[PDB]
RNA sequence: CGUCAAAGCACUUUGCAAAAGCUAACGUAUCUGUUUCUUGCCUUUUACCAGAAACAGCCGUUUGUAAGGUGUGCUAAUUUGACUGUAUAGUUUUUGUAAUCUUUU
């Protein structure tokens, strides 16, 4: 079977393109690669993009986001 | 170990009460006597032989309680009880996803 922490650890050696929801926000998304992470879930994306329902592709950088806010993680 | 409560504390001397509550050594010990019966050895009764049942004494044991004694402390020490006793800002409770607005009855 499949652990959750060995998961995303998949997602940093493949550098695969992952979108991410946010906790009390289905208006807003994100995406960009993982470069890196820790054990309380904060997550160090690259090439990171603010998405919206009406798909307003903006873009932002080299950020990191807080495990608290997170709720989904999927790959492409 | 920690908290709280009670109390002097440990050691000791007497007094006074108790000690099958659901089959169990108040004493991993153990002795004498009385009465009533049964058998022994016997004729003087006592003194005795060795079984029973019913009562008694004696040598001891434990507990609670009361007053004391010695040594120590009453600017402390010790005992005794009681307790829903632990420390976590990063995902399942105590360091917040909250804040705010509007319509309906």
């Amino acid at each position: 079977m499949i652990p959750p922490i060995n998961f995303i650890f998949k997602l940093l050696q493949q550098h695969t393109p992952v979108s991410i929801w946010l906790f009390e926000q289905t208006d807003i998304r994100l995406q960009g690669q993982i470069r890196g992470f820790d054990e309380f879930m904060n997550i160090v994306l690259d090439d990171a993009v603010q998405v919206d329902a009406k798909n307003n592709k903006r873009e932002l950088g080299r950020i990191l986001l807080k495990g608290d806010n997170i709720t989904l993680i999927q790959a492409i």
